């Protein structure tokens, strides 16, 4: 009876997890009524941005490699908060997935289905243990590439999220898993001076450094970015399809652009910086302490 459920879903802004940083796990499911199981090594990040007065954004990013082939995906969600003229609360979902090997593939698909989040869902974690989690249903933005090859082997289109413990941003030096000066993002420098937060992001290809100011906080700290006038964000060939998407958004960005930053610890007790630019074609910067 999904159509009836979606009909009600439309009448209220989309239910999302509390604003913050999440771990995402791509799941497999065997049947429309079977319990989804997380898939090894198909983990990612998800970010729910704070609720706007008009819109709430969120995103999910996943990077996976097999052989010499990378498959990178981002899902970008926009949930309207105010009502539409038909009394509806629009939801928009976009998947961009790129497959980079000897050949190249990009698949981008939007869908405006409303009932795409599920709260307290049973999920078989990586140990075979059933647990409960928010679940995204990204089935309608597709799971295959055009040659009938699946984007991620076993992926059902369902995505579990788990809240990550985030520290506040400290004064430190970071690196977006990079490096010559040809990459999209390079050094990232953060200063936390008694709560006042400044973040400097070098964009080596664009030839500029963006600087953001904000206030330190547990979870997401809101930044206002400047520096865009000094940058050349163009469509490359040196960039991946998704990077060119990020470039297209950054080329239209202007001073006082909003971003959110937080830190957390990954596996080997190694801290990571995450900066997310809402409504910027999925721009997500992750950086290792250095
Ligand atoms: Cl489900």
């Amino acid at each position: 009876m999904e159509k009836a459920a979606n009909s009600i879903a439309k009448r209220v802004p989309l239910a999302l997890p509390e604003a913050g940083l999440y771990q995402a796990n791509l799941m497999s499911r065997d049947g429309d009524k079977a319990t989804p199981r997380m898939i090894k090594d198909l983990d990612g990040l998800a970010l729910v941005y704070p609720k706007g007065e008009t819109v709430q954004h969120w995103g999910v990013w996943v990077d996976h490699q097999v052989g010499k082939v990378e498959t990178n995906s981002q899902w970008l969600g926009q949930a309207d908060q105010k009502a539409d003229k038909d009394g509806i609360y629009p939801v928009q979902l976009i998947r961009n997935s790129e497959r980079l090997g000897t050949s190249t593939a990009l698949s981008s698909v939007t869908n405006d289905h409303n009932l795409i989040t599920f709260q307290d869902q049973p999920v078989i974690d990586l140990q075979g243990k059933e647990i409960k989690r928010w679940v995204f249903d990204f089935t309608r933005t597709g799971t295959k590439f055009s040659d009938n090859s699946p984007i991620y082997s076993g992926f059902s289109g369902h995505v579990a999220v788990t809240a990550l413990t985030t520290k506040a941003v400290t004064t430190a030096s970071w690196s977006a898993t990079d490096s010559f000066s040809s990459e999209m993002v390079g050094k990232v420098d953060t200063t936390n001076n008694g709560g006042k937060l400044t973040v400097a992001i070098e964009f080596p290809a664009a030839g500029c450094t963006l600087v953001g100011e904000g206030s330190a906080t547990a979870g997401l700290s809101k930044l206002t970015m400047t520096g865009f006038g000094k940058c050349n964000f163009k469509q490359s060939a040196a960039a991946t399809p998704i990077e060119n998407l990020w470039n297209a958004a950054l080329a239209r960005a202007m001073d006082n652009r909003v971003a959110y930053v937080t830190t957390f610890t990954a596996d080997a007790k190694k801290e990571a910086l995450v900066i997310g630019f809402p409504d910027t074609n999925g721009l997500l910067i992750t950086a290792d302490k250095r």
